C-alpha cells in the first residue's frame, strides 16, 4: 500500500490505546461503541485491536471482567474475513485470534517466571503477579465462552503444582487464584469425560486445607470450594 494507509493504520492503534486508557464501568457503553466504530474495519485491525486490549488487560487485571465484556462485543459484531453451517456455533476472524492471542501471553509469562529457575529476587516476585493477573483475565473469557478448556486446564494445572524452590507458607495467593478460577469455570468443566482430572485436582485441594503452613482464610476458602462441589455446584 502507500505510506498514508500506513499511517492511517497507525492513528487508529494509537486511538485504541487511548480509549482502552480512560474505559470505566461508567463509561464502557459509551467508549464500547467508538471502539466498535473503528476497530472492526479488516483483518490488520482487528489484530492490533486484539494485542492492545490483552495489553492493557495484563496491566490493570482488575478490570478483567471489563475487558472481557468488550471482547464479547467485538465477537459478536465484528464481520468474519476468512474466506460455517446453520445452527454451528459462530466462528470468526476476530473469535480465532483472540484464542491465538491468550495461548501466546501465557507461554511468556509462564517463560519468565521459570527465568530464574538480589535485585533478581524482586524481578520474580513481579513476573509472579503478572502471571495470576493473566490466569485471572483467562479464567472471565471462559465464562463468556470465548477461549476453550485445554488453556483453562493448563492455569489450573500450574497454581496447583509445587515447585521445589517455593515453599508451602508461600502459596496463599496462588491457592486463592485458584478458587476463584473453579468458581467461575469449575462447573462447565466439570463433564463425565472430564471426571478423572477434575477428582484429581480435588482430592489434591482436600489435602492442603487442613495445612498448617497455610492461613486461616485460604484453608477455609478451599474447604468451601470443595464443598461446592460434592454438592455437583448446585447452588
Amino acid at each position: 500500500n502507500s505510506a498514508n494507509e500506513k499511517e492511517r493504520h497507525d492513528a487508529i492503534f494509537r486511538k485504541v490505546r487511548g480509549i482502552l486508557n480512560k474505559l470505566t464501568p461508567e463509561k464502557f457503553d459509551k467508549l464500547c461503541l467508538e471502539l466498535l466504530n473503528v476497530g472492526v474495519e479488516s483483518k490488520l485491525i482487528l489484530k492490533g485491536v486484539i494485542l492492545l486490549i490483552v495489553d492493557k488487560a495484563l496491566e490493570e487485571p482488575k478490570y478483567s471482567s471489563l475487558y472481557a465484556q468488550l471482547c464479547l462485543r467485538l465477537a459478536e459484531d465484528a464481520p468474519n474475513f476468512d474466506g460455517g453451517q446453520p445452527g454451528q456455533k459462530q466462528s470468526t476472524t476476530f473469535r480465532r485470534l483472540l484464542i491465538s492471542k491468550l495461548q501466546d501471553e501465557f507461554e511468556n509469562r509462564t517463560r519468565n517466571v521459570d527465568v530464574y529457575d538480589p535485585e533478581e529476587e524482586e524481578q520474580r516476585a513481579i513476573a509472579k503477579i503478572k502471571m495470576l493477573g493473566n490466569i485471572k483475565f483467562i479464567g472471565e473469557l471462559g465464562k463468556l465462552d470465548l477461549i476453550h478448556e485445554s488453556i483453562l486446564h493448563k492455569c489450573i494445572k500450574t497454581l496447583l503444582e509445587k515447585k521445589k524452590r517455593v515453599q508451602l507458607k508461600d502459596m496463599g495467593e496462588d491457592l486463592e487464584c485458584l478458587c476463584q478460577i473453579m468458581r467461575t469455570v469449575g462447573p462447565r468443566l466439570d463433564h463425565e469425560r472430564a471426571k478423572s482430572l477434575m477428582d484429581q485436582y480435588f482430592a489434591r485441594m482436600c489435602s492442603l486445607m487442613l495445612s498448617k503452613e497455610l492461613p486461616a482464610r485460604i484453608r477455609f476458602l478451599l474447604q468451601d470450594t470443595v464443598e461446592l462441589r460434592e454438592h455437583h455446584w448446585v447452588p
